[PDB]
């Protein structure tokens, strides 16, 4: 279940802290997290404990310093880890619960634009592991994240809005 290596400093120096489980302080053991080496899943960090604020992706590889993972600021107080899941399936439904159109994933959408029509997903049905949206195409803009389960709006995950772009499934191994 993931295990990335978060370094106070880059090159992976300075204090360090190891996390193969969710995490929501990560001052406690890392005073900002400007590096950071996963083993084998997916990571997500926020700038605020508790998931609060602007977060950034990370998956297996090595990041020397903040800006290698998206860093946009070295003020990483939280972590968690997203789970994964053999199959990948989703169900986005374009208005509120489920009256509106309803369109499924199995794969990576670096082009929804291609896919659906509406851009704007007010509900969603994640089946398997956890998946990812973009504000824009070929992930070039802001994301969010759906974890497995049901959602019936936009404001489910936390949203400004619904306009999505693109989005993939949230594993690189099962």
């Amino acid at each position: 279940q993931g295990k990335i290596t978060l370094y106070e400093d880059r090159g992976f120096q300075g204090r360090h802290y190891e996390c193969s489980s969710d995490h929501t302080n990560l001052q406690p053991y890392l005073s900002r997290c400007n590096s950071a080496r996963v083993d084998s899943g997916c990571w997500m960090l926020y700038e605020q404990p508790n998931y609060s604020g602007l977060q950034y992706f990370l998956r297996r590889g090595d990041y020397a310093d903040h800006q290698q993972w998206m860093g946009l600021s070295d003020s990483v107080r939280s972590c968690r880890l997203i789970p994964h899941s053999g199959s990948h399936r989703i169900r986005l439904y374009e208005r509120e619960d489920y009256r509106g159109q309803m369109i499924e994933f199995t794969e990576d959408c670096s082009c929804l634009q291609d896919r659906f029509r509406f851009n704007e997903i007010h509900s969603l049905n994640v089946l398997e592991g956890s998946w990812v949206l973009y504000e824009l195409s070929n992930y070039r803009g802001r994301q969010y994240l759906l974890m497995p389960g049901d959602y019936r709006r936009y404001q489910d995950w936390g949203a400004t809005n619904a306009r999505v772009g693109s989005l993939r499934r949230v594993i690189d191994f099962s």
